[PDB]
């Protein structure tokens, strides 16, 4: 019974259908500890997150020296040079900050809790790593890897003709302000609300919204295509 | 009561299922049939979509009603929102640039990838069917 149990537990895919389990865990307490209001300590479901990213750098200290290069830099460098093993680091470290923050008093638990939230989608975008492990969301995984940077570009053809408009809107709506930087937010932010928005002097907002159609029916058909090519090669 | 309107309530399902049968008809037309079998083909890739997308808006709900209603005791009916008050809030607007991050982010994925990566998979289960 020993040597069954033994085995069993070493299999690689145990080691899967385990660790995954002890991280549905971690996605499922993080989720109700941001989710409450906390209190001056920690509460008991925040030490088993906080004891969860700890036992997790120690086992990411393993990978750092028991890699083969025998040169302390090559050892840490190779580790290095996976990049879901960098971003897995700057978000131990952000957490580690994260309890840094939110072991002091207020405005510093106000900042943790933020640490925390932006932790939250880290690791929630780990999944993706494990899921390409389907052979059905495997794929998808991977697409998502080829479009990023095509939108990465296309943001640059966005940006070049709906900031025209997010521009010259408060160049002509609003009125004569000076550098107030709210309007900089306002440039941007009044088309993320276009939908709720509409001699000759009414001319030119009815010229704006007309090639604002235009611009965004042929952005829209834009990317709707060129993930379209991309889908198919993979 | 209260039995006839549980009642009435579980007939009204009974709609959708008894309206959903046709589908097996359509097979008979030579134009409603690839259709349906379009239906389930779809229905399957929308299933790991799902999974994809509760990932991903999933994320950046529980960043938002933590960030957002930034206090709460725990709560039976939070989990409801945590979804359904997001999809609703498509009209939803020191450190006052951290919040349009998160925002910036949930549309970041959400739609420009999400939602086209749908596209992508419901022409792919075209060309084959
Ligand atoms: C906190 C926290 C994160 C975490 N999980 C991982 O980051 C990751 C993993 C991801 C999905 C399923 C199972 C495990 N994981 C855990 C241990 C180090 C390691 C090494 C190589 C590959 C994965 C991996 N557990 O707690």
């Amino acid at each position: 019974l020993g040597r069954k149990i033994y085995e069993f537990y070493n299999a690689p895919i145990v080691k899967f259908w385990f660790y995954t389990l002890a991280y549905i865990g971690y996605l499922m307490l993080f989720n109700y500890i941001v989710l409450v209001k906390m209190e001056r300590w920690p509460s008991t479901q925040e030490w088993i997150v906080i004891s969860y990213i700890f036992t997790l750098g120690i086992e990411k200290m393993r990978e750092i020296l028991m890699s083969e290069p025998g040169k302390l830099l090559q050892k840490v460098k190779v580790w290095l040079q996976e990049y879901w093993n960098v971003t897995d680091l700057i978000a131990i470290l952000l957490f580690s900050v994260g309890m840094i923050l939110r072991l002091q008093d207020q405005p510093f638990r106000s900042d943790g809790r933020v640490i925390y939230c932006v932790n939250i989608i880290y690791w929630y975008i780990r999944l993706l790593d494990i899921f390409g492990v389907n052979k059905y969301l495997g794929p998808y995984v991977m697409m998502i890897g080829k479009m990023m940077i095509d939108m990465m570009y296309f943001v640059i053809i966005m940006l070049v003709v709906l900031m025209s408009f997010g521009v010259a809107r408060q160049a002509i709506l609003f009125p004569n302000e000076e550098p107030s930087w709210k309007l900089a937010k306002n440039i941007f932010y009044m088309p993320y609300w276009m939908i709720y928005g509409e001699t000759g002097a009414w001319i030119v907002p009815a010229i704006m919204a007309c090639y604002l159609l235009v611009a965004n029916i042929l952005l829209v058909n834009l990317l709707i295509a060129v993930f379209n090519n991309t889908f198919f090669e993979v």
